[PDB]
C-alpha cells in the first residue's frame, strides 16, 4: 500500500492483518484509518505504535497525485503554513510538505492528547474532492432527497449483497409487471419504489414473512412487551401503500382474516377497521376487487372539498363537486349499504399541512429549498407567519371554511370521516395545550353527530341570487328515503347543513331556499346547531340556548330560508356561508348510532359501507409540528390517557396515533428533524430503549389500557417503505437510478462499488423480536405461507429470520454523498484494495 513515496520502514502498515485497518467488508475508503509500524511522537521521536495508535491513511497515501497537492494545499491552510503549490511540483516537493503536515499534525495530538479534531479535518478534506462528494452523484432528479442508487442483483465484487429479487415498482395497479387491464383512472404505473431513505425490498419474500412478524407484534404489542392483553393495538394504516411491493396487502388482508376473523361478519370487522394511504385512483377499486379487507381515503371528495371550500376566493371552483366528485353520489343516497366503503378528510399530518410550511418558506425565507427537507429554524420562522395567516379573514397561505368542510364530513352518509388533531388543535406546542378558533364548531358537530346524523341524505345545489349554495340533509334514524314518516326517534334526529363558498353571495327579496328535511319532519321546531356572524360562527350547545331564533317546517316537511337568513360573509372562519339546524326536543341521552350485527357476510367483502360503519370517527391524533415535550405531563401518551373522556365525548371510535417507533435525528427528511416516528432505525422500539417523541413504552401501554377502558380502537402505523440511518457501514455494488429504478446514464456510478450505511447493531429490538413470531404463524396459519404471492410468484420464505438488517434485503438507498470514487484503488492495477 504505502509506496516508495515518504517516510517508508515508519509508516508501513503493521502488519498485513485486517485489526491494523479500519475498512468495510475488507475495502478500504478515502476515511479510513490505519495502524502505521512506527508513530512520530510531537516532530520529534519515531516510537513503535501501540494498538489505540490509528492514523489518516490520507496522511502517507494518496489515490494520485494531484490529489497529494490538494491534500498539502488544505492542510497546510488549516495547520498555519501559507505555503501553496501549483500544477508544476515533482512528487519530492510534495512528499516533503507530507512530511512537515505529519510531524505538526502529531504535534496538535500531543498538544490536545485526543484525535478528534483530526477526524473532522481530513472528512471536511475528502468532502472537497468530486469523487468523494454529490458531484459524482449528479445530476439530481425529482428523489424526494435529490435522488438514489440502485444495489446489483449479482455484483462479483459484493456477491454478500446478491438478490434474486429488488422487483421495482409492483404498486397495485403494477403488481404483475405489467399495468392491470382492469383499472382505467389513472394512465400511469400507480407509483413508484424509491420515496426516502434506505427502500426495503418488499418483493424479497424472506422480508415479506418479517412484515408479517412485525405485523403480529404490533396486534399482540401488550402480550408481548407488557404481557397486558388489553394493551394490544386492534388495527393498522398501511403507509406509503404506491410506493412498495402489492403483495403486503394480501399478507396484511389474509392476516386480519385468520388471526381476526374479519371476512364473517361486521362485528369482527369493525373491532379491526383497517386503512390504506393509497394516492393512486386505481387503489380504491384494486381494494374492493382485493375483498375490502381494508379501507381507502376518497380523494376525489377531499378534492372537492380543498377546491370548493378551502382554496383562495378566486382560485375556487363550483360548489356541485361536493355532491358528484366523491366516491358516492350523494344527490340520493338512500342505500342501507354504500357499493364501496373509505374514509373521508380535508387535511391530515401530511396532506396541505407540510405543504403549506414549503409554499411559506420558498416564498419568504429559501427559495432553493429541496421536497421537504427543511431545518428546524426554516420551521420555526415559517410558523410565525402561518400562525398569523390562520387569525386573517383574507389567508395567504392556509385554508378558508375549515368549520365548512367539517360540516359536511361529519354529516355526510356512506363514509367514515377522520379529524385532523390540527384543525381542532394547533399544528404546533404541546399536545391538547392550544385550541384552533374552530375548536368549538367542530367539537358541537361532534357532539351532534352522536345525537342527530342518521338515516338517508339528500344535497341540493341551488342557483340564486349572483351565486350558489348546497342544502345537505339527514332524515334521521330508520328513514333512508324522504317519504319514509319514521318514529319518535326519527322526528328528534336528522339534520340541515346550508353552505355558500362566496362572500358576495346575495339572495334577491323573491328568493327562497326551500329544504325538503323528510317525511318524518312535518310541521315541526327546528333550532340552530351552527350560524355564521360577521366575526365567526356561533355554537349552539342546546334547545335553550338556541329558545330565540326556533323556525318551522311547513306541512310538506319544508323549512324555507330568505335573505334575512342567508348571505355572504367574510371573516377568520367563513368565506361564504354556513348555517346547521337540528329538530327541537331530542333527549339529552339520545344516540341514534348502531352497533355492528354478528349475521353472517354473504357478498364476499370483510367491510360494509351501512349505518354501523357510518357510526364510527376516525381520529388522527398527532400534528408532525407538535413541540417536544419539556416535562412528563407534557408526553402526547400521558396526556391522552388522562383526556381519553373527551374522545368518547366527541364519538371518537378509532384512535389513530402516531408511529411509534423510535425517531432516528440524522436531519436528512422533515420526519427526521421533526421526529415524527416516520423515520426510524428500530421497527420494534416503540419507546424501549428510549422515549418515543409520545413518551416511553409504558406510556404508550398505559394510553392504549385507558382508550380501551371507553371501548375506543388504537391504529398502529404500519411502514414497512424504509428505514434510516444504519449504525454499520456495508460496501454494495450500485448503480444510480431515478425513484423508478431506471439508471441514469451519463452517471459514473455504474456497477460500482459504493458505501452505504445499510447494517443494524445485531443488539435492538429487531434482534430479540425478528422472525421471532412465524413458527407461531406458520402453525396458527399455514395457508398465509402457501399462497403464491403475486408479483414474486412464490411464498413468503420463513426458513431464515432477520435479525440484521444488510444491503441484500433492500433495494438501495438516497445518495449519501459519498461519490463514484470512495472506494479507494491501486492506481496502477486500477483494481480496489481487498484485505
Ligand atoms: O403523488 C402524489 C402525492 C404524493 C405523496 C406520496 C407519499 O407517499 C407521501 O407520503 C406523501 C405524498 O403527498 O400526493 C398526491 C396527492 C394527490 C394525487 C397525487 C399525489
Ligand atoms: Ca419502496
Amino acid at each position: 500500500t504505502t509506496r516508495s513515496n515518504l517516510y517508508k520502514k515508519y509508516n508501513q502498515v503493521y502488519d498485513r492483518s485486517a485489526q491494523s485497518f479500519e475498512h468495510v467488508d475488507h475495502y478500504l475508503t478515502a476515511e479510513s484509518w490505519y495502524r502505521p509500524k512506527y508513530i512520530l511522537k510531537d516532530g520529534k521521536t519515531w516510537t513503535q505504535s501501540t494498538e489505540k495508535d490509528f492514523r489518516p491513511l490520507l496522511m502517507t497515501w494518496w489515490p494520485s497525485q494531484e490529489t497529494q497537492r490538494q491534500y498539502v494545499n488544505y492542510m497546510n491552510a488549516q495547520l498555519g503554513i501559507n505555503k501553496t503549490y501549483d500544477d508544476t511540483s515533482n512528487q519530492l516537493q510534495l512528499n516533503i510538505a507530507a512530511a512537515t503536515i505529519q510531524a505538526k499534525i502529531e504535534a496538535k495530538i500531543t498538544t490536545l492528547k485526543n484525535t478528534d479534531w483530526l477526524r473532522q479535518t481530513i472528512s471536511a478534506f475528502v468532502k472537497t474532492q468530486s469523487a468523494w462528494n454529490s458531484d459524482s452523484e449528479k445530476p439530481f432528479d425529482d428523489h424526494l432527497q435529490n435522488g438514489a442508487v440502485l444495489y446489483d442483483n449479482e455484483g462479483k465484487l459484493t456477491p454478500y449483497a446478491n438478490s434474486n429479487y429488488r422487483i421495482l415498482n409492483r404498486t397495485p395497479t403494477n403488481q404483475t409487471g405489467k399495468k392491470d387491464p382492469r383499472y382505467t383512472a389513472d394512465n400511469t404505473i400507480g407509483g413508484y419504489e424509491f420515496l426516502l431513505a434506505n427502500d426495503v425490498d418488499n418483493s424479497n419474500p424472506v422480508v415479506q414473512a418479517e412484515q408479517l412478524n412485525w405485523l403480529h407484534f404490533l396486534m399482540n404489542f401488550g402480550n408481548i412487551y407488557a404481557n397486558d392483553p388489553d394493551a394490544n393495538f386492534d388495527s393498522i394504516r398501511v403507509d406509503a401503500v404506491d410506493n412498495v411491493d402489492a403483495d403486503l396487502l394480501q399478507i396484511a388482508g389474509d392476516y386480519l382474516k385468520a388471526a381476526k376473523g374479519i371476512h364473517k361478519n361486521d362485528k369482527a370487522a369493525n373491532d379491526h377497521l383497517s386503512i390504506l394511504e393509497a394516492w393512486s385512483d386505481n387503489d380504491t377499486p384494486y381494494l374492493h376487487d382485493d375483498g375490502d379487507n381494508m379501507i381507502n381515503m376518497d380523494n376525489k371528495l377531499r378534492l372537492s372539498l380543498l377546491f370548493s371550500l378551502a382554496k383562495p376566493l378566486n382560485q375556487r371552483s363550483g360548489m356541485n363537486p361536493l355532491i358528484t366528485n366523491s366516491l358516492v353520489n350523494r344527490t340520493d343516497d338512500n342505500a342501507e349499504t354504500a357499493a364501496v366503503p373509505s374514509y373521508s378528510f380535508i387535511r391530515a399530518h401530511d396532506s396541505e399541512v407540510q405543504d403549506l410550511i414549503r409554499d411559506i418558506i420558498k416564498a419568504e425565507i429559501n427559495p432553493n429549498v429541496v421536497g421537504y427537507s427543511f431545518t428546524m429554524e426554516e420551521i420555526k420562522k415559517a410558523f410565525e407567519i402561518y400562525n398569523k395567516d390562520l387569525l386573517a379573514t383574507e389567508k395567504k397561505y392556509t385554508h378558508y371554511n375549515t368549520a365548512l368542510s367539517y360540516a359536511l364530513l361529519l354529516t355526510n352518509k356512506s363514509s367514515v370521516p377522520r379529524v385532523y388533531y390540527g384543525d381542532m388543535f394547533t399544528d404546533d406546542g404541546q399536545y391538547m395545550a392550544h385550541k384552533t378558533i374552530n375548536y368549538e364548531a367542530i367539537e358541537t358537530l361532534l357532539k351532534a353527530r352522536i345525537k342527530y346524523v342518521s338515516g338517508g341524505q339528500a344535497m341540493r345545489n341551488q342557483q340564486v341570487g349572483n351565486s350558489e349554495i348546497i342544502t345537505s340533509v339527514r332524515y334521521g334514524k330508520g328513514a333512508l328515503k324522504a317519504t319514509d314518516t319514521g318514529d319518535r326517534t326519527t322526528r328528534t334526529s336528522g339534520v340541515a347543513v346550508i353552505e355558500g363558498n362566496n362572500p358576495s353571495l346575495r339572495l334577491k327579496a323573491s328568493d327562497r331556499v326551500v329544504v325538503n328535511m323528510g317525511a318524518a319532519h312535518k310541521n315541526q321546531a327546528y333550532r340552530p346547531l351552527l350560524l355564521t356572524t360577521d366575526n365567526g360562527i356561533k355554537a349552539y350547545h342546546s334547545d335553550q340556548e338556541a329558545a330565540g331564533l326556533v323556525r318551522y317546517t311547513n306541512d310538506r316537511g319544508e323549512l324555507i330560508f330568505t335573505a334575512a337568513d342567508i348571505k355572504g360573509y367574510a371573516n377568520p372562519q367563513v368565506s361564504g356561508y354556513l348555517g346547521v339546524w337540528v329538530p327541537v326536543g331530542a333527549a339529552a341521552d339520545q344516540d341514534v348510532r348502531v352497533a355492528a350485527s354478528t349475521a353472517p357476510s354473504t357478498d364476499g367483502k370483510s367491510v360494509h359501507q351501512n349505518a354501523a360503519l357510518d357510526s364510527r370517527v376516525m381520529f388522527e391524533g398527532f400534528s408532525n409540528f407538535q413541540a417536544f415535550a419539556t416535562k412528563k405531563e407534557e408526553y402526547t401518551n400521558v396526556v391522552i390517557a388522562k383526556n381519553v373522556d373527551k374522545f368518547a365525548e366527541w364519538g371518537v371510535t378509532d384512535f389513530e396515533m402516531a408511529p411509534q417507533y423510535v425517531s432516528s435525528t440524522d436531519g436528512s427528511f422533515l420526519d427526521s428533524v421533526i421526529q415524527n416516528g416516520y423515520a426510524f432505525t428500530d421497527r420494534y422500539d416503540l419507546g424501549i430503549s428510549k422515549p418515543n417523541k409520545y413518551g416511553t413504552a409504558d406510556d404508550l401501554v398505559k394510553a392504549i389500557k385507558a382508550l380501551h377502558s371507553k371501548g375506543i380502537k388504537v391504529m398502529a402505523d404500519w411502514v414497512p417503505d424504509q428505514m434510516y440511518a444504519f449504525p454499520e457501514k456495508e460496501v454494495v455494488t450500485a448503480t444510480r437510478v431515478d425513484k423508478f429504478g431506471k439508471p441514469v446514464e451519463g452517471s459514473q456510478i455504474k456497477s460500482v462499488l459504493y458505501v452505504a450505511d445499510s447494517k443494524s447493531s445485531g443488539k435492538d429490538q429487531q434482534a430479540k423480536y425478528g422472525g421471532a413470531f412465524l413458527e407461531e404463524l406458520q402453525a396458527k396459519y399455514p395457508e398465509l405461507f402457501a399462497r403464491k404471492q403475486i408479483s414474486t410468484g412464490v411464498p413468503m420464505d420463513p426458513s431464515v429470520k432477520i435479525k440484521q438488517w444488510s444491503a441484500k434485503y433492500f433495494n438501495g438507498t438516497n445518495i449519501l454523498g459519498r461519490g463514484a470514487g470512495y472506494v479507494l484503488k491501486d492506481q496502477a492495477t486500477n483494481t480496489y484494495f481487498n484485505i
